[PDB]
């Protein structure tokens, strides 16, 4: 770590704390994330899954019981992006780019059977180019999905898949393609979809706009560990409602990647497919540095 200079506290994330620092070695200015031998394996691991859509990792380091990983660094995140976009929105065009680059880099880590399990906007970086990056893919296999972070913070439930929510143990590659969705609605619509504060309240959040899932819509959701029979049922609301003004081939997409059944969800590599991208291009944001 004497090979590193910090230049600023970037933020606070699940695990530890996040600085800018500059690499004196080479010159390169990096992200540093200061954060068990199953943990230095499968972290390494993540270091070959390279995709222009990742945010590259570029080293692990592992000293005095205290593990740090070197990234890119991208000088923006999607939280504050839509945060700083709220008087107007963020343009259509740009909304369906970013959910375009986010559909690759979600189908080349599903391809290679790693799952992120806790997307958030926090963790989507951005560039000046027009490009969109999933940071901490692989970090949540490697040490757990914590109530609280270190700094004691809340961890956000908004994205979190129902199937996680209702004690599934053994999720598949759906949950990534459940929190975009929910993103792909928030940037849209420019409030969160399911802002739930509690387990329950999450749920009950999902049921009210999607209707309480039954055995119709989702084989096998009533033997789910969480599942209680006294759920109340909640009819189902039309995406006319949930997402104005998003067009029909958005509300078709959306509607897919928020199937309760993960195994009727949508995957990221049909998702490409869909008519919603016949019309997508790059466009370059509006960034402020
Ligand atoms: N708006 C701003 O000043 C602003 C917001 C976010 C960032 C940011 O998190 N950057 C990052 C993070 C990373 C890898 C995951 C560790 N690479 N790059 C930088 C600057």
């Amino acid at each position: 770590m004497e090979n590193f200079q910090k230049v600023e506290k970037i933020g606070e994330g699940t695990y530890g704390v996040v600085y800018k620092a500059r690499n004196k070695l080479t010159g390169e200015v990096v992200a540093l994330k200061k954060i068990p031998s199953t943990a230095i394996r499968e972290i390494s691991l993540l270091k070959e899954l390279n995709h222009p859509n990742i945010v590259k990792l570029l080293d692990v380091i592992h000293t005095e019981n205290k593990l740090y990983l070197v990234f890119e660094f991208l000088h923006q995140d999607l939280k504050k992006f839509m945060d700083a976009s709220a008087l107007t929105g963020i343009p259509l065009p740009l909304i369906k780019s970013y959910l375009f680059q986010l559909l690759q880099g979600l189908a080349f880590c599903h391809s290679h059977r790693v799952l992120h399990r806790d997307l958030k906007p926090q963790n989507l970086l951005i560039n000046t180019e027009g490009a969109i990056k999933l940071a901490d893919f692989g970090l949540a296999r490697a040490f757990g999905v914590p109530v609280r972070t270190y700094t004691h913070e809340v961890v956000t439930l908004w994205y979190r898949a129902p199937e996680i929510l209702l004690g599934c143990k053994y999720y598949s590659t759906a949950v990534d393609i459940w929190s975009l969705g929910c993103i792909f609605a928030e940037m849209v619509t420019r409030r969160a979809l399911f802002p739930g504060d509690s387990e329950i309240d999450q749920l009950f959040r999902i049921f009210r706009t999607l209707g309480t899932p039954d055995e119709v819509v989702w084989p096998g959701v009533t033997s789910m560990p969480d599942y209680k029979p006294s759920f109340p049922k909640w009819a189902r609301q039309d995406f006319s409602k949930v997402v104005p003004p998003l067009d029909e081939d958005g509300r078709s997409l959306l509607s897919q990647m928020l199937h309760y059944d993960p195994n009727k969800r949508i995957s990221a590599k049909a998702a490409l497919a869909h008519p919603f991208f016949q019309d997508v291009t790059k466009p370059v944001p509006h960034l402020r540095l």
